[PDB]
């Protein structure tokens, strides 16, 4: 059987970066220009089957009072739009207001969404590894319209996730 | 005021992975095959630091938790000899003797080192990306003996100590 682990996630980013676009992609396998998006959830749920280690994750991922968006989250995905340099240069301070919410560091991977718009593209690659290098975070580059890295950037997070718990559970068993 | 950073950094890996070697170049500009210190300047950010780089002499067993290597650490270079590969799988055990004994994750660079010996060499680039990216971690191929990348993984290191220091001050 499946070792078992379940994590409340959120995601991060201004507004129309594509955070309910990407988690649409991850949990419905689907994008719409004209999804719309109910008041009515906090969070979508998504159960994930990792085979490099036997393990089952259930997610719940939380998308925008502050507190309880962040109360209790293990990691998250940091997003700006490529097509946007401002999104970029306010994933900083999307950073610094979950850290100082939850009083502690959680992982989170940075995530250049709407890779797709090759032409509109203004944020280069190199800027967004940068940025992630400096903080020890991952980088992936997404696009919610065709899925790219979509699934890859919430597995990289729920491992590092893992990872984090089965430290967790040494520390607790010196 | 000119931001000044002072940090207690660990070497951890098995015996022979390079740990004295890496260090020597870095501090002191040589390779020869017969705490420390340093100063360093990151001048992207005009952030100067002094380290205090800790290592273990001789190649002692794991333990539960060891006492006073670890206090006070606040990030560490995980060295593993990619000619031999009984040091990458046990780069695993050192990281949790680190997290046990401080009761915390701090960050580690995860360096493949020996980089040089390409005909020798066992361990895939790939594999140890792939358990520094299960990790968190940031990855660098180095040597010691041509002195590729050793301050390359000194440096990043400390911009992650610097921005977790900051994470810190903001909390
Ligand atoms: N081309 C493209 N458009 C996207 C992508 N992700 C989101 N969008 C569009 O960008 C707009 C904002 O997305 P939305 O999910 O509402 O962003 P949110 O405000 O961050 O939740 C919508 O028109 C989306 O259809 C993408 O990867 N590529
Ligand atoms: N070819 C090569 N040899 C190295 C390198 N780094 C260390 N060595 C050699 O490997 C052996 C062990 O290095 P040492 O610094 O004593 O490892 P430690 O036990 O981890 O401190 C010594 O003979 C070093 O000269 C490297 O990058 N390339
Ligand atoms: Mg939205
Ligand atoms: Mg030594």
């Amino acid at each position: 059987m499946p070792a078992e682990y379940r994590y409340k996630i959120v995601m991060l980013g201004d507004g129309a970066v594509g955070k309910t676009a990407m988690t649409t992609r991850f949990t419905q396998n689907f994008f719409d220009t004209d999804y719309k998006r109910t008041i009515g959830s906090d969070f979508a749920v998504k159960r994930l089957q990792l085979d490099d280690i036997n393990a089952h994750v259930t997610l719940q991922i939380w998308d925008l009072v502050r507190q309880g968006f962040y109360r209790g989250a293990r990691g998250g995905l940091l997003l700006y739009d490529v097509t946007r340099r401002r999104t970029f240069i306010n994933i900083e301070n999307w950073k610094e207001e979950a850290f100082r919410s939850l009083q502690k560091e959680i992982p989170l991977v940075v995530v250049a969404n709407k890779v797709d718009l090759k032409d509109s593209r203004v944020v280069a690659t190199e800027e967004g590894e940068e940025y992630a290098k400096n903080n020890s975070f991952m980088y992936v580059e997404s696009s919610a319209l065709t899925g790219e890295n979509v699934e890859e950037a919430y597995a990289n997070l729920c491992r590092i996730m893992i990872e984090e718990s089965k430290d967790i559970s040494e520390m607790t068993s010196t």
